[PDB]
């Protein structure tokens, strides 16, 4: 009758998630009614908050844990392994797990147990995956055109164009509001990290890539990074970096887009931040000052380990899995994924076509993608495989057309064959690795913050690096080198 | 003979804290050796890794946990009550709360147990508190003199003399290297907020101040704060602030205070940052524009509910407990906290007179205080009362000059009757207000540097506020003033 979830949702959307309609419907449909807690910011605080505190429910949905975490949590009992429940009770996962037993792997940790259900969205694969590049950048064409420059092909180009823009006046308003270069920094899609690829190698959220020499690269040690951070600093010295780039946040990182301010920005559809108009296009890769022309891959896939646990305290476990099991249903999975059809009071992402039972994506207007989607979709667990395109439910427009972006600018230049592929560690070693990052992951962005504000980065380059072997280093890439090497292994 | 603690540690002392003296003749005394696990950088993140993965040692430390963790961990059974253990084995603490019994109503949680054993400092009380006022400001009195300016007493003298450095060249090197006005942006001594007063009420890291109606106020919503972020966005507006202020760290800080940079910085004590001279000297509490002349009180006090907590899986408790209670042993108490003596290759903070027993703090010649004591202390929990000043130990001398200073200089602007005391709430109250401050900490210093690099507080002010609102204001300060009333019904 009545389960307790835990979970996490967007601000956008309504703070008693029963009220969106996907889970209205669901309600009628399964007969089992959720008592969410809902968290709508700062999730992982507030969920840790409720583990430390013994006040668990009987599930955790939409979670997104870390491995270390997720092992954590299981040695010491707080979540249960499920591989028996969805032998038992579930089977739209086991149909999909017994399809493609490669998932099934991917989701077994190294004792042998299944401790939580993934996300999973079949979007490329490959060089081609849609995750392959994330913090895209992005120029306007029409200040180009207005400024008769040509689109820039080389590092040096970008700088004079960004000179252009600062002093060009090209809106054609007769003041100084154009910010030629802007990025939210830290991780993430709105980072400029993207063009330190054009001194060489370039750099990710993981700050980790793989040589062809099968190596692990540890890039935020690397002297094309150094080299990356004095380009960056260049621009900062030539005033041509928005004023609020290390304070804003993305609220108002959209609405100097939706002014049309930026020259230069990073995000991972145009759509959501410069809105839908020929305005901008995406930066082709550039040619570094020796000729260097590359895409750095970042780790990413369309795979998420764990969008749901399930607690030790839940009380009735059949009943759970079953719930979850729904979720795995392909037209479930799709609309939970995305959005979801007829509502009156609200844009709907999909219609549903009656007649062949599957869902038709419909024009989104104007509308950014990223907001519609944020109010109406649920999260959590769930399976979106290639072959529900065309019988299932339409490809989004907006993912068919970032796989060709990705196809048509960056494939040419990821000249990496591998990128680090999704392992399962072992808790002693994730142990390990959560104490290293612990001291190296805000360190790498506040020293490259500092560097682009001062400009001291020649004479603290090698004690950065120091530091980096004092907190670890050497033994994290060891670490992951190991893991690594035991994948190709066993390939 | 042998207990494993997990400690925390400066990373100016050796990576083996059983390198100390203070330790050397700590083993020697009791006949017990300590395995230490130190953590020298991001000690409550590696704790809580070695906690949530179940590598408990017999005993945490110097530990310092919010009461929200404490309370945690005793629900969860991570640490263990110690009532019993005080009452049976410890005659040194034993004596200690008895001749002051507050500190023992202090040390225990509402359930009537208690979880840890504190640190005491007494230095000063009430508005006298050596901690009633943490960011001190600073001012270069040799640049005043060489300009022939007088002490600014005005927050408009105040723009008048930055103006002043930043153009007049009052290290006379022909060359604009003065850097007005410095700061390290966030919480803790080198912030900038005590300047927020002058415009009435002010701020501290709590945002928390107590009305002379004995109403609790929330600080970061009153116009009086927004006035003061108006005030340091003008300083930023005539590029008066250190262009690195929200980037620089505590090393950057103090090289450019070494290098007498600053005209205006903030810190606990001078001789830390810009040394042992009269070059610098308290900034006079500022009018404001208005005629306000205030001092926020800080809620700080010379009590930490948390400096040692045992684990549920620690073998020996009696040994344990004989071994924390030698550290409240009065002698050892002082040399804990403060340093020690007799070390005849390295520098003492003490020389023991053997006639009196009793220990006098030594002339350091140069050497920054903090920098010999966290080279040499051991923190963990102990007691310095009143009392043991003139009979024990000397009073230190930065001590005592800390202490005059703040009678002198604030005490009379100090007109808030209260500060907050020092509650220990319910675990579902302590739950509750870690998830809104989860929300709100990070929140609040964002919009305000945000505010300062950019100049739109006008018209963001209002949604910020109801943002505060969303996260759980009013309950937040239901809750505290809830304590505060209750706190005030039992004195
Ligand atoms: O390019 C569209 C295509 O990309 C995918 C990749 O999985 O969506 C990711 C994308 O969505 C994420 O962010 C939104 C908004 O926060 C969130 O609602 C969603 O759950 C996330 O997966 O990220 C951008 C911007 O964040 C969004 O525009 C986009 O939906 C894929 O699902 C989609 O078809
Ligand atoms: O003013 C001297 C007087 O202040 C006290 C207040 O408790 O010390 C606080 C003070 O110590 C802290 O910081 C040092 C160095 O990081 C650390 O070793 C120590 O354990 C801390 O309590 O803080 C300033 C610097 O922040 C130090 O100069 C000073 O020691 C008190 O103990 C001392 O007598
Ligand atoms: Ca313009
Ligand atoms: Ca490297
Ligand atoms: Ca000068
Ligand atoms: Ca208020």
């Amino acid at each position: 009758k009545t389960l307790k979830f835990m979970t996490a949702s967007s601000p956008l959307s309504p703070k008693d998630p029963n009220e969106k309609l996907i889970l209205q419907r669901l309600e009628k449909e399964t007969g089992v009614h959720i008592d969410w807690t809902n968290y709508q910011s700062d999730f992982a605080e507030k969920r840790n908050l409720d583990i430390s505190s013994g006040d668990l429910p009987d599930a955790i949905h939409n979670d997104g844990a870390s491995d270390v975490d997720l092992m954590n949590w299981a040695k010491k009992g707080v979540i249960i392994p499920v591989e028996d429940l969805i032998d038992k009770y579930m089977p739209n996962l086991k149909k999909i797990l017994d399809e493609k037993p490669e998932y099934k792997a991917l989701m077994t940790a190294p004792d042998g147990h299944i401790y939580s259900f993934p996300w999973i969205e079949e979007l490329g694969d490959g060089k081609e995956s849609i995750h392959s590049v994330n913090d895209m950048a992005w120029i306007n064409k029409d200040w180009l055109k207005k400024l008769g420059l040509e689109m820039p092909k080389t590092t040096d180009d970008l700088i004079k164009v960004l000179e252009a823009f600062k002093n060009g006046d090209p809106n054609g308003n007769g003041e100084a509001d154009e910010i030629p270069f802007s990025f939210i920094s830290g991780n993430g899609n709105e980072d400029f990290k993207f063009l330190f690829a054009a001194f060489g190698i370039g750099d990710n959220d993981d700050h980790l890539v793989v040589g062809n020499d099968g190596k692990v690269d540890f890039t935020a040690d690397n002297d094309n990074y150094k080299e990356g951070v004095k380009f960056i600093r260049q621009l900062q010295e030539k005033g041509l970096i928005d004023k609020e780039a290390f304070e804003h946040d993305w609220n108002s990182y959209i609405a100097k887009g939706h002014d049309q301010k930026f020259g230069v920005y990073f995000t991972w559809d145009k759509n959501n931040v410069t809105g839908s108009n020929e305005s901008y296009d995406v930066l082709p890769v550039l040619a570094g000052p020796s000729g260097q022309k590359h895409v750095a891959r970042t780790n990413g896939m369309g795979f998420a380990r764990d969008k749901m646990v399930i607690t030790s305290v839940n009380k009735n476990l059949e009943l759970t899995a079953k719930w979850i099991d729904a979720q795995y249903a392909p037209l479930q999975s799709v609309q939970n994924n995305w959005g979801t059809y007829g509502d009156d009071k609200q844009q709907n992402i999909f219609e549903l076509d009656q007649a062949s039972n599957s869902l038709k994506h419909l024009p989104l207007n104007g509308t950014a993608p990223a907001e519609l989607r944020q109010k109406t979709e649920v999260g959590g667990p769930l399976a979106i495989l290639d072959s529900y395109y065309g019988k299932v439910t339409t490809m989004p427009d907006d993912a068919k057309w970032r796989l060709d972006l990705i196809k048509e600018y960056y494939v040419p230049y990821m000249s990496n064959v591998n990128n680090y592929p999704r392992v399962f560690m072992t808790q002693e070693d994730l142990d390990k690795i959560a104490h290293i990052e612990a001291d190296m992951n805000d360190y790498i962005y506040r020293k490259r913050a500092e560097w682009i504000v001062n400009g001291n980065i020649d004479t603290e380059w090698d004690d950065y690096k120091k530091e980096l072997e004092k907190y670890g280093l050497s033994d994290y890439l060891a670490i992951k080198q190991k893991y690594y090497d035991q994948y190709q292994a066993n390939k």
